[PDB]
């Protein structure tokens, strides 16, 4: 077999990116300032964190074993519980004490045959008393919200119709449905999209099979009262390339950014309309809604080039690190229109941004608040001379949060400081009676000065000021998505506005 | 109640001394070099590590909750398990989410009444299939060697005759007895010493009550074939001072360093002879043995002033930090002599030293190898300009290990580097046929450059060279004592030579 390294090497595991790989508990975290005593619930987040050194040199960040953090809040006290998802990969590599899974989404490079290749490392959501650890090439892994025990690969009582489950399901705050899909839904390189939903009782509702015009990456999607929307990243899969040891994904400069629109209820596959947006990168969806005219307003991060630059086109053509900016775009779609080409979107702010969150009490409906990561290159905001040598590589950089009020157009910016970077934030309603976007924001900080992580608590009344700074004595590696589960919500999801 | 701080403050919890307070697992630790594949067993060590900020300002290092590390070795792979001892203090403070136990060994400063005040933070030994977590003011806490679960306070099947159990019991490699004592054995300020032993079947053998000439600290003791030896540190307890909120311990410049000698088997309390060594500090015992003439050779660290300078005399007189050196002393004692005063000891090396270990296969018998911590002020050995600002306070410093061959007088020195310090080492016999002092030495390093801990593996053939350096991504706070439990030893202790 290819030799197993016994320590981490390369930029993707250097400095703040060095795996810690700890599982367990740190109770009664140190707090500077004061955590509001009324906050009760759990912040769950997932990070890719390789458990064993890869036999693949410069293995991408996206290929690391999913490690779940829970921050349990009550009466102004907070405890950390941390545990790896027991994926097939994790368990078999732990048994062998060496890496066995090969390149990102390329089973032809694996040293043994895997049934499930999930690292379960992208999102961690709450559904019917379980956590679901998500990776878009796989079904979810079900976990205990209290102990972070892994129950195992989850098939929704045998109802899961798809080999794949999106990392970005939407929770309808009115119907209490989980709205889902999977792409490559019949295996590697398939153009099959399976759109499916679960009612609050756990019974499957929608199941529609449709066909993508290309085998393109559909990372995120949008849900409105009457439509589901599938934006396709112009990364394209060729299985014959994979069989020769090549990348699952390859940029295609020659195709539009396709945006599929399907009726949400009772549709057949042929009802999808593949609208054609100007060529670009489909970032994360903030939210979508139908306006008075019945037009879909799709608000999402949008770049004009390949954000995933490490997967360039067939001729190795693509941007360099830190070159590509994504902007907060609004696309207008009319399902009734027979005109497939779409106009350039309007932009809601100027900031280089990503990781948009809304008040999920208005998810699938008109929202007027968005919280998002920003990356400001303006001199002094980040001390790059100090941070870059300590940062390692492979992960996106955010040096603040912004709150956009969509009605007033007012923007507040949180800057943690010149030697700190942020992850994706969560929003917490102040209480069950709170107005949209009124309450608390939490975000994990990388402190390059201490080489420690911190959890910031902000009040939406003034996003510039930390109400509390929770000081971890370890690093939590830069991660991906996370969610708030409020103690006052019996089903784990907030009540509609 | 006195207010509970919500973050650590003061020098004793700054820099490398900042509590981490993690419990759980890090498997498959990163290794530079190669762990010898034949090493099979577990290195257990204990550190004081406050679980909650103290309401006592500048609480000494010795007062922190005991946290147990196990390093489990097999086939050149190593896993860390880490867990706090569930002392009465730990459990009640965890339930309250605040500190309740007050000053070191002063129950009159506690915010609630404790039955047991142990932090179980000084030593961690193996006895008849359990770990015993030791603190000289208390009985042991019994723990599971595999899971580090705490069973609870241990009374040896109801046989424990003493309120107190030394942190330095001796294991007779021939008789397989655990030889023990406790001082202040009938409560705070009592001069009662209880000498007691357990046979390998767990049955109590010796129990002798004797009387100390002063209520002095007896931290360590020595055992030979026919004698047990009690060196008294001139720190003295006055319970009336403690009732007013004063220190348990106060230096007395006016007394000798008493060295009690008692027949090991069948003695009465009145058989003890209190020899009087020149005034000084009784450090850790390397080992004691009877020579041809039946004279006790007692080899131990010995200083001429108060090493525990934070507990000065009645007028606040004593040394400053880093002023007092301890030296590797040999005392000669003849139980038959009626002459109480003892000559100044001979010194085996010139190094400022402590934490002596021998090959425990010759414990209580003639030894010819000692491994010990050294602190070398020779310019360049430690980069003090870099280290001191990052070190915090309250813990002793060691910047190397030395191996003394007692026959040849040859000394090898291990220097981890100018920005690293060491803990107490362990010795591992190469195999059951190995000569005395032949095998492996392990020692935990504090790396002030990375602010991480490392576990060094040395071969006794050349102590100057690391065979392996195990790289922890977290800090293990400077700790106290530790022990090797070899897989090849059914009772957890090595076979006699
Ligand atoms: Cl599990
Ligand atoms: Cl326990
Ligand atoms: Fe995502
Ligand atoms: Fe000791």
């Amino acid at each position: 077999l290819p030799p197993a390294p016994r320590y981490f090497q390369g930029e993707n595991t250097a400095g703040f990116m060095r795996p810690v790989r700890f599982e367990g508990d740190i109770t009664n975290l140190e707090v500077v300032g004061e955590i509001p005593k009324s906050i009760e619930g759990t912040f769950y987040r997932v990070m890719p964190e390789p458990h064993l050194p890869s036999f693949i040199p410069n293995d991408p960040w996206f290929n690391g074993d999913g490690n779940i953090s829970g921050f349990y809040f009550k009466d102004g006290h907070v405890d950390l519980k941390q545990r790896y998802v027991r994926t097939e990969k994790f368990v078999r590599e732990a048994e062998a004490r060496r890496s066995l899974l090969g390149k990102y989404r390329n089973r032809y490079t694996d040293l043994v045959e895997f049934k499930i290749r999930s690292t379960a490392n992208v999102n961690i959501v709450y559904w019917r008393g379980q956590l679901l650890a998500l990776k878009e090439d796989s079904p979810p892994y079900a976990m205990d919200p209290e102990t972070l025990e892994t129950f195992g690969v989850y098939d929704f009582d045998g109802q899961l119709p798809s080999l794949t489950f999106t990392a970005h399901p939407k929770f309808d705050p009115v119907t209490r449905e989980m709205v889902c899909f999977g792409y490559e839904a019949k295996g590697d390189g398939t153009r099959d999209i399976c759109y499916y939903s679960f009612g609050p009782d756990g019974k499957i509702a929608e199941t529609v099979w449709l066909v993508s015009p290309v085998c393109g990456m559909i990372h995120d999607f949008a849900v409105t009262e009457n439509f589901v929307i599938f934006p396709i990243i112009p990364l394209v899969c060729d299985v014959e390339r994979m069989k020769q040891g090549g990348d699952h994904w390859q940029w295609d400069y020659s195709i539009p950014m396709y945006i599929g629109v399907l009726p949400r209820r009772g549709a057949q596959g042929s009802d999808v309309k593949w609208f054609e947006a100007p060529h670009g990168f489909a970032g994360h969806v903030a939210n979508a809604f139908e306006d008075d005219k019945g037009h879909i307003q799709l608000q999402m991060a949008y770049a004009k080039d390949n954000v995933f630059f490490w997967w360039p086109d067939a001729n190795g053509k693509g941007p360099r690190p830190g070159e590509v900016e994504a902007h907060f775009a609004n696309f207008v779609l009319d399902y009734q229109s027979d005109k497939l080409p779409l106009a350039e979107p309007t932009y809601l702010v100027d900031d280089d941004m990503e990781f948009p969150r809304i008040d999920d009490r208005v998810a699938t409906r008109k929202h007027k608040h968005t919280f998002f990561c920003i990356f400001d290159r303006k001199p002094g905001v980040t001390d790059f001379e100090f941070v870059m040598p300590r940062a390692g590589g492979g992960a996106p950089m955010s040096n603040g949060l912004a709150h956009l009020n969509h009605e007033t157009g007012d923007i507040q910016r949180y800057l943690p400081g010149p030697r700190k970077l942020t992850g994706e934030c969560i929003f917490i309603p102040r209480n069950s009676e709170a107005a949209e976007g009124d309450g608390y924001v939490m975000v994990l900080l990388a402190n390059y000065e201490d080489m420690c992580s911190e959890l910031a608590v902000l009040d939406t009344k003034d996003l510039t000021n930390e109400v509390a700074l929770i000081k971890l004595p370890v690093r939590l590696r830069p991660g991906l998505h996370g969610n708030w589960v409020d103690k006052s919500d019996v089903d784990g999801h907030p009540a509609p506005l």
